[PDB]
RNA sequence: GGAUGCGAUCAUACCAGCACUAACGCACCGGAUCCCAUCAGAACUCCGAAGUUAAGCGUGCUUGGGCGAGAGUAGUACUAGGAUGGGUGACCCCCUGGGAAGUCCUCGUGUUGCAUCCCU
């Protein structure tokens, strides 16, 4: 329904010239909280890749990419760029979610934590879904268990709503697996 | 199509080597009485028209040097503005913008005004 993260396709080209009346199209798949950063980022690339600024560049298509089937669970991998305290690194990363939008948020969440890596120090360079039998991280292959079987060994004790709260209880809560 | 006189632009026009040129020219060239000129008629000056296109001038050529233009170097180096950005610091990413320079590679090697004359 909501997600931090949307894909999108934008399509962009050098402004005609005399020499060049038809340039070259560039098309990209970027992932931004929305369109005006979506853009922002294609002009980035475009700039440093194929040497065409905004202010000598053309804007012409820019369409939002939304996962085909949102009820089932898929395997993305990552193909990323990351800048550390102290240079660039490249890494691959695996995630299981129904939509790609939640495996790119994974992707960020995980690398600000593991790496204090913050969302601009970070440059996506390949995304795909994964057959569960081509998977290589360990974390996403052993949940590709038909009998997958295992009890909540930590449960979050609370009322359904705060309507339901209070500070005081007669006894303590009874908890079992 | 060119030359000559005066030029403009001041190397795409310069430098080096090699090759070539009808006609009119431009030259080299002959002489030293006079003007003039020196150690020196070499130069300068004056007078001349026997000889020669040998040189100069002109044109062409060179996987030539230089010069000129493009491409590339490179959205790199650097840089204006921004952040309670990262980092111990040194420094650096990102955001809104601007944006070079050797090497290497390709191409080019003048254009043009007025007047007179030759090709006629
Ligand atoms: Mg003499
Ligand atoms: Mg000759
Ligand atoms: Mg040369």
């Amino acid at each position: 329904v909501t997600y931090k993260f949307h894909q999108y396709q934008v399509v962009g080209r050098a402004l005609p010239s005399e020499n060049d009346e038809h340039p070259k199209i560039y098309r990209m798949k970027l992932w931004a909280t929305n369109e005006v950063r979506a853009k922002s980022k294609f002009w980035y690339f475009l700039r440093k890749l194929k040497k065409v600024k905004k202010s000598n560049g053309q804007m012409l298509a820019i369409n939002e990419i939304f996962e085909k089937y949102p009820t089932t669970i898929k395997n993305y991998g990552i193909w990323l760029r990351y800048q550390s305290r102290t240079g660039y690194h490249n890494m691959y990363k695996e995630y299981r979610d129904t939509t790609l939008n939640g495996a790119v948020e994974q992707m960020y969440t995980e690398m600000a934590s593991r790496h204090r890596v913050r969302h601009h120090c970070i440059q996506i360079i390949k995304t795909a879904t994964i057959p569960a039998k081509l998977c290589k991280r360990e974390s996403t292959k052993q949940f590709h268990d038909s009998k997958i079987k295992f009890p909540l060994v930590f449960k979050k004790v609370r009322p359904p709503s705060r309507k339901l709260k209070t500070t005081y209880k007669a006894t303590k809560p009874n908890l079992f697996m």
